[PDB]
């Protein structure tokens, strides 16, 4: 009620170019007649009996009007001085989710075109469910200043509606993003990929690796992989779709060292296939002993 101003520098208002604005003065009590000024052009813009009392309306804002403003009441205590700010209402910001886990994910968002004023940003979500929709749930923004959001222990078969609302001093824009775990899941690549040598067998490289760390432990959805290798040099590369965490190659050329990686994705094809784990090089093993002798 005081003059509500809004976050940003102490004692500015804002405004939109080509709209009305409306001042206001700080130290008033609601009604006490204050007389405006711009300083250094003495015109008086509205006296004490204007008949709207400690506010000023300007009919076209533009860059001239722009600058500051000093009102006072009749008494002779000076209530403040105001500097008045051009700038443009907050526009849809641009929202996009994303998913290492089957039970927490993170979003992040930008504004889609810039409007000039500080602004700050609320971040909700409810489930849809599938019953109905549940309460409003807050995103809890990361600390130390980033723009992104987390949701902690989420369904997997329900369906998110994120709510980023980016909010100025001249108003609101909401921008809900529907969001469904099971379509933006793309896990993190496998780790201890190691390509090994298989006694007896020169033909033959054992490639084994373990789930991502991201991937939590005692897990309900489990991930089925995808194995590329290719020998030295090579230039086409060579696709199996192992069945575990074990691919026991029997294509490979003897002597010959090969490079292999691996990609990871949700069992039940839901989601996309994670990115290309680093390639770890292998050679198949050498059994044929040296040194021969007549017999
Ligand atoms: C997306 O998110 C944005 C922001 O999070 C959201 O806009 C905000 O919604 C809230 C909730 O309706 C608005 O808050 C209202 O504010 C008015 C004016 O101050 C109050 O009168 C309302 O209070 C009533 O309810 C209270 C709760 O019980 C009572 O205690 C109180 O006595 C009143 O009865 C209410 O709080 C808010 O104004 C907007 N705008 C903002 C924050 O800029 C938007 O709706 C969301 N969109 C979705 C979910 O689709
Ligand atoms: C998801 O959040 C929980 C907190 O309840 C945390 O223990 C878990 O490690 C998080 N998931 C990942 C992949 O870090």
């Amino acid at each position: 009620s005081p003059c509500p101003q809004a976050w940003g520098p102490p004692g500015v208002q804002y405004g939109q170019p080509g709209r009305s604005v409306k001042l206001c003065c700080p130290g008033v009590t609601a009604g006490d007649p204050v007389s405006w000024f711009r300083d250094g052009e003495p015109k008086l813009l509205q006296g004490p009996d204007s008949g709207l009392g400690h506010e000023l309306v300007l009919a076209q804002a533009d860059s001239t009007d722009e600058g500051t403003y000093i009102c006072q009441t009749l008494d002779g205590a000076l209530g403040g001085t105001v500097t008045l700010q051009l700038g443009y209402p907050p526009a849809r910001p641009v929202v996009s989710c994303q998913a290492a886990d089957y039970e927490n994910f993170s979003c992040t968002w930008s504004p889609s075109q810039i409007s000039g004023l500080p602004t700050r940003y609320l971040t909700s979500y409810r489930k849809k469910t599938v019953s109905p929709s549940t309460g409003p749930w807050p995103c809890p923004q990361d600390p130390l200043g980033a723009a992104r959001c987390v949701v902690h222990g989420a369904e997997f078969w329900s369906q998110y509606r994120i709510n980023v609302t980016e909010v100025n001093p001249l108003g609101a824009s909401t921008r809900l993003l529907d969001v469904s775990l099971q379509s933006i899941l793309r896990p993190d690549p496998p780790q201890g990929l190691r390509v090994e040598s298989v006694p007896g067998y020169p033909r033959r490289l054992r490639a084994s690796w373990t789930y991502p760390a991201s991937w939590p432990s005692q897990p309900h959805f489990l991930l089925k992989f995808r194995l590329q290798y290719r020998p030295a040099q090579h230039p086409a590369w060579s696709t199996v779709e192992p069945a575990g965490l074990e691919e026991v190659i029997t294509d490979a050329v003897a002597g010959l060292p090969h490079a292999v990686r691996v990609s990871a994705r949700d069992f039940l094809d839901a989601g996309t296939w994670s990115t290309w784990s680093p390639e770890a090089w292998g050679t198949p093993s050498t059994g044929t002993i040296p040194k021969e002798i007549p017999a």
